């Protein structure tokens, strides 16, 4: 007998209902996550896009940061410029004062001194102000700021290299040259050189003394008044050949030799003046060993001379200066060393076309005493060439020579350039904000849009699921009782 199936059949619909009980399960699943490709969202692709739109907002939060960064850049750059503008504005005033014939050259030099700091600070700002590494004022560059979610939908900012060169104010000078004069400065002193002394040759010429051995004891006494060399000679066996004798020095190598061939010792022995116990040869600084050597290096043909400088101004006042190695007409800024030697001053910059080089420092410039230096084919100033790596920062301008014509005109021009650029940066701040208000406006709708699509239980929805839980709960519960009955009835056959 198979009653099992007949009843089971009836129980099978019950099971179908258990499948409906299973629906409740899927329903419970719903309440967990939300919308899925299970039965609710067939258009997975559509919603995939939605998630992606949210994702786009994710990229847009980051874009908000980016654009923000852009804005920060605008304010930082515009900020840097505010400083430059102030500086320039300061210049204008100086330019106005310069046009007053009452101001002496000196006064003009003071004005210029300020103007120089001005231009210098400017340059400092130019290649030193930055934002996250990027030197904002260092070069022209159109920063494309990504604000859209697609190619082409961007907002670009404009960066421009501002500096005394581009601004064409690098050579803004309002000085007037002085009248240079010179006086022959006969410096009095001696300096030791590296020339070694070869005392071995002495006995070779001192044979004129006789005995067994003629040798100098210790060191030779240089005489700083006649350049003569003297020495103590202990001639063994030389009746009365003991004392001091004069010795010749072969300047070319140091060989020392019996001077004048004196047979008898000097009346007095050693002249007091001969105090310099030398180990190496003394040189008459007057010959400018060093000075001339350097000049030769540079290809200077003109003979050199030591002169003291004197500058005259429009009011007959004459101010004295340092030492200067005159060559025909050119004046080099030299200095006297500790012992008396005279050495030319040098710049000591860094590279011109590779390798480290050094040039001498001449006197000149817009005033007449500015230290100018010749590097390559340009004449720079001592200061500006000082440790300036020409390989990293090539393009530079030469020293100011003449008065700038139409100062005020050029000055305004420079500022015109500044503001015209500034307006852009600023403009972008508002375009950026617009984009923010644009996207921002969309964001609110978007969140909503997708929220109306994605299924979730808050108020209107939850109610349906709550009732569903208890309802269904009674489904399984009640069906359990309704199920007990049939299973019992079956075995009533008595």
């Amino acid at each position: 007998a198979q009653v099992i199936n007949t009843n089971s059949l009836s129980l099978l619909t019950q099971n179908n209902l258990n499948k409906s009980q299973s629906a409740l399960g899927t329903a419970i699943e719903r309440l967990s996550s939300g919308l899925r490709i299970n039965s609710a969202k067939d258009d997975a692709a559509g919603q995939a896009i939605a998630n992606r739109f949210t994702a786009n907002i994710k990229g847009l939060t980051q874009a908000s940061r980016n654009a923000n960064d852009g804005i920060s850049i605008a304010q930082t750059t515009e900020g840097a410029l505010n400083e430059i503008n102030n500086n320039l504005q300061r210049v204008r005033e100086l330019a106005v004062q310069s046009a007053n014939s009452t101001n002496s050259q000196s006064d003009l030099d003071s004005i210029q001194a300020e103007i120089t700091q001005r231009l210098n600070e400017i340059d400092r700002v130019s290649g030193q102000t930055q934002f996250n590494g990027v030197k904002v004022l260092a070069q022209d560059n159109t920063l494309t700021i990504q604000v859209g979610a697609n190619d082409g939908e961007t907002i670009d900012i404009d960066l421009k290299q501002i500096n005394s060169q581009t601004l064409g104010l690098d050579t803004l000078n309002v000085q007037q040259k002085y009248k240079v004069s010179d006086t022959a400065a006969t410096v009095t002193g001696y300096a030791d050189t590296t020339i070694a002394l070869d005392n071995s040759t002495f006995k070779a010429s001192a044979t004129g003394l006789g005995g067994t051995d003629q040798k100098i004891d210790g060191d030779l006494k240089f005489d700083d008044t006649t350049g003569k060399y003297y020495a103590k000679v202990t001639v063994t066996g030389g009746t009365g050949k003991d004392g001091y004798y004069e010795v010749s020095v072969d300047k070319t190598n140091g060989e020392v030799t019996l001077a004048g061939g004196a047979t008898s010792p000097l009346t007095g022995g050693l002249p007091a003046t001969a105090t310099e116990d030398v180990k190496n040869v003394q040189v008459a600084n007057a010959d400018l060993t060093e000075a001339k050597a350097a000049l030769t290096a540079a290809g200077v043909t003109g003979t050199a001379s030591v002169v003291k400088m004197s500058y005259t101004d429009n009011n007959g006042k004459t101010i004295d200066g340092g030492l200067a190695v005159k060559v025909g007409d050119d004046y080099y800024s030299a200095t006297q060393n500790k012992d008396g030697s005279i050495s030319i001053n040098t710049t000591k910059y860094t590279a011109d076309d590779g390798t480290s080089k050094t040039a001498l420092n001449k006197l000149g410039g817009a005033d007449g005493k500015t230290e100018v230096v010749s590097i390559g084919g340009k004449t720079y100033a001592a200061s500006k060439a000082e440790g300036h790596n020409f390989k990293a920062q090539p393009d530079l301008a030469e020293a100011a020579a003449t008065t700038t014509e139409n100062p005020l005109q050029k000055i305004d021009a420079a500022l015109a350039q500044v503001d015209t650029l500034r307006s852009d940066l600023a403009a972008v701040q508002n375009r950026f904000n617009s984009a923010i208000t644009n996207l921002g406006n969309t964001v609110n709708n978007l969140t909503s849009a997708r929220s109306r699509i994605e299924d979730s239980d808050y108020a209107t929805e939850v109610s349906n699921m709550s009732r569903a839980q208890i309802l269904q709960q009674a489904g399984t519960s009640v069906l359990a009782q309704a199920n007990q009955v049939p299973q019992n009835v079956l075995s009533l056959l008595r």
